[PDB]
This record gives structure tokens, C-alpha cells and sequence, in this order.
């Protein structure tokens, strides 16, 4: 099992949820690039683990539900079995982990993605170790319910200009918006 990482899109007000859903209208290319980061394995012949609250599973659309090309796992306390198009169900973060640890996944997974809500973030930056946070900032204000954690400048590193990321502004539907990596390794 490689590494720990999360992504994010993020409003100017640390919103990431409104209602479980985007508090912004969809994005497309930034859903596209949200794709290519977390279906790209760093292992040849691996796939990468998707880790997310059942409210992300729902609002992505049914019909692209399993995520294609990664393996899907959903994390609740609430729900009794998987949610239908997903096959694996943990309680939290470090059960999700243990998992991964276990004959069915040991030998197929590369990175961890965790891709929201609130609590499961929360869950892999509380978590010891490398973590990679991919950070799309979505430049205005939008009406949220839940949050995102702040991001400790003490012990996280801003990694200007990252590889394989666009640098400059971004836009859609008169959305600005811009990718930051961080990192922390402890
Ligand atoms: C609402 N939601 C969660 C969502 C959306 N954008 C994000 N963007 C970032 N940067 N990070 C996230 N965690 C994130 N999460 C969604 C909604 C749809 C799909 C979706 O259909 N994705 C497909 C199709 C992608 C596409 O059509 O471009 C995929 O293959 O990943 C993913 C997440």
C-alpha cells in the first residue's frame, strides 16, 4: 500500500458541502482533473483505493458509480452494508487501512485517496505519517454546511508549482479557481 493522500476542492470560506453535495455548480475540467489524480496509479498493474462518507458516494452521479478504475470503499458507521455499486465498507480511516493490509487488496493497491467529507479529511490528517493534500481553491464564497480543517502552516509545506499540476488560474462558469499541493511528513 503506497501513499496517503487527499483531495479536495475548497471555497474561499472553507466550505466543501452543502446538503452532502458541491456548494458550487458542477466543474467539469476540475472534475476531470479530480480523475486523472486519483485513477493514476504510481505502480504498474495497481490500482488506487477511493475512501469517502457515504454523502460524497451519493452525490456522484449513479451511473459513474463505482468510480471506474479505482477500487471503491466507502466509510460509515450508519450504514449496514455497502451502498449498492460499492463492495467494501470500513467504520473509519485506520479499519479502511487494516483492510488494505488484507489478501483481496494487499497486492492490488497503489495510493490512497481520500476524497471527502469533513470527517474522513479530518481522519487522514490526524493519521501519522507522509500526506499529500491536493487542493483545488475555489475563489468565491459559496453557501456550505461542512468544512474543511484548517491547514497547519507549522508543519504542512505549500509546494509551489508542482509537477503535473496547472499553476495559473483556472476557470469555469465564472468560477475562479486554483490547485495548491501540501505536504506533510512526520
Ligand atoms: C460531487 N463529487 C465529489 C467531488 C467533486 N469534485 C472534487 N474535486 C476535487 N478536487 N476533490 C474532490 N474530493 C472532489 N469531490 C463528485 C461528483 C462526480 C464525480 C464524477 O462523476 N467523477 C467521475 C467522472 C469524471 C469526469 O467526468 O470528469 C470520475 O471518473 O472521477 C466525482 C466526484
Amino acid at each position: 500500500v503506497g501513499s496517503l493522500n487527499c483531495i479536495v476542492a475548497v471555497s474561499q470560506n472553507m466550505g466543501i458541502g452543502k446538503n452532502g453535495d458541491l456548494p458550487w455548480p458542477p466543474l467539469r475540467n476540475e472534475r476531470r482533473y479530480f480523475e486523472r489524480m486519483t485513477t493514476t496509479s504510481s505502480v504498474e498493474g495497481k490500482q488506487n483505493l477511493v475512501i469517502m462518507g457515504k454523502k460524497t458516494w451519493f452525490s456522484i452521479p449513479e451511473k459513474n458509480r463505482p468510480l471506474k478504475g479505482r477500487i471503491n470503499l466507502v466509510l460509515s458507521r450508519e450504514l449496514k452494508e455497502p451502498p449498492q455499486g460499492a463492495h467494501f465498507l470500513s467504520r473509519s480511516l485506520d479499519d479502511a487501512l487494516k483492510l488494505t493490509e488484507q489478501p483481496e487488496l494487499a497486492n492490488k493497491v497503489d495510493m490512497v485517496w481520500i476524497v471527502g467529507g469533513s470527517s474522513v479529511y479530518k481522519e487522514a490528517m490526524n493519521h501519522p505519517g507522509h500526506l499529500k493534500l491536493f487542493v483545488t481553491r475555489i475563489m468565491q464564497d459559496f453557501e456550505s454546511d461542512t468544512f474543511f480543517p484548517e491547514i497547519d502552516l507549522e508543519k504542512y509545506k505549500l509546494l509551489p508549482e508542482y509537477p503535473g499540476v496547472l499553476s495559473d488560474v483556472q476557470e469555469e462558469k465564472g468560477i475562479k479557481y486554483k490547485f495548491e499541493v501540501y505536504e506533510k511528513n512526520d
